[PDB]
């Protein structure tokens, strides 16, 4: 087929316009019935919602905004890759899914990784006076620890953050294994748009991917 | 100056090969006077020591070797870039250790991230688990927790293993900041080796970008 790329609009409207693009396209793919069409129409919507969030950092939290579309993005998934009669379009779309998922983790990482890497070293020093503490010491030879309620708190928010990373690597590599079975496809999309860079590329460059992919998938799947 | 690239042996020796390579180099820089001089060998003899650790990998643990070249970038990077006279060969010195220190944490984390992905689930299981059963409820209106050992050390190495990916991170961003003070020089090692990329760089990749940029600096302080 020939293959056109997207003009983009450098105009930044405010979340708001970007909100309420998502919903309208959320919409469209709730009336659907075919489960591509929808989920064509869904990550339409995820994208836009991912722009409203990018808009939420330029103005000035866009924390809850990434995490909800990311549960938009694994309902998306569920609608078609892993069938016997997939498609190398939902493959595809898969892919995409798969690295806005991705990189909205890394995102929500990042959005905290300041208090990461202070609890990191106060929770490694307390765990391991803690620990000690705890054990009698045998003089000619040198079940449950107790930790204080805050020292708690803060594994459990540590373990929060640095999991939305543990999710970003693992899927990142699933959607670039995935790719291996759509290799032209993606190493066009690269060569057009520039490939998507795990620690590196913004919302906005991911934004545009992704709607440039959805563009292809359309004009392949002859929809509008 | 003319720029010459560096033809790299396609051979691929053992670990002991690497690592008596490195240790010779290492013996260089010990001799030398000169802070600047010392540091190059130094950084020479790391990727060397970087080889043998991959030579383990190709062969069949690298995390030791990684770990303990690790502290000797450390130690490398002090014989120097934040002094008033550090010069514009000490700053590109200085990231072409940050770029190794970065990539190396990150495959420290890498080789234990198995662990890491189970014991996040289980530990956000047993933290939420362990502070309800501590705190009484009561009807109507809806200080230190305990919690068993294996659950201790679990957090304790889950921070450990993270927190090895969160000096990645940070570290490459430092790399990322430093380079735009010497952005033509980098620019051209990432246009005659390909630029670094954090997630995607294998340590053979790096081993070649980091001698190439050597290369350079010796032939910038005519060094041999």
């Amino acid at each position: 087929p020939r293959r056109t790329k997207l003009v983009f609009d450098d105009r930044n409207y405010s979340a708001d316009h970007y909100l309420q693009e998502a919903k309208k396209l959320k919409h469209n793919a709730d009336a659907l019935s075919d489960r591509f069409e929808k989920a064509v129409y869904y990550l339409d919507a995820v994208v836009s919602f991912i722009e409203c969030g990018n808009a939420l950092e330029k103005n000035a939290s866009p924390f809850p905004m990434y995490s909800e579309t990311v549960d938009l993005i694994k309902y998306t998934m569920k609608l078609k890759y892993l069938a016997p009669d997939a498609t190398a379009a939902d493959k595809r779309l898969t892919v995409l899914c798969l690295r806005c998922e991705s990189l909205l983790y890394l995102r929500l990482f990042k959005l905290k990784k300041e208090n990461a890497l202070k609890y990191s070293k106060t929770l490694t020093e307390h765990l391991k006076n803690s620990y000690n503490n705890s054990q009698a010491p045998s003089p000619g030879l040198g079940s449950s620890v107790t930790i204080p309620q805050k020292i708690h708190q803060m594994a459990a928010s540590y373990v929060q953050v640095t999991s939305n990373f543990l999710y970003a690597t693992e899927i990142w590599d699933q959607a670039e294994q995935l790719s291996k079975e759509q290799k032209e496809f993606f190493a066009e999309l690269d060569k057009v748009m520039g490939p998507l860079i795990f620690n590196a590329s913004i919302m906005t460059d991911l934004v545009r991917y992704t709607r440039q992919g959805l563009h292809w998938l359309r004009q392949d799947a002859k929809l509008i």
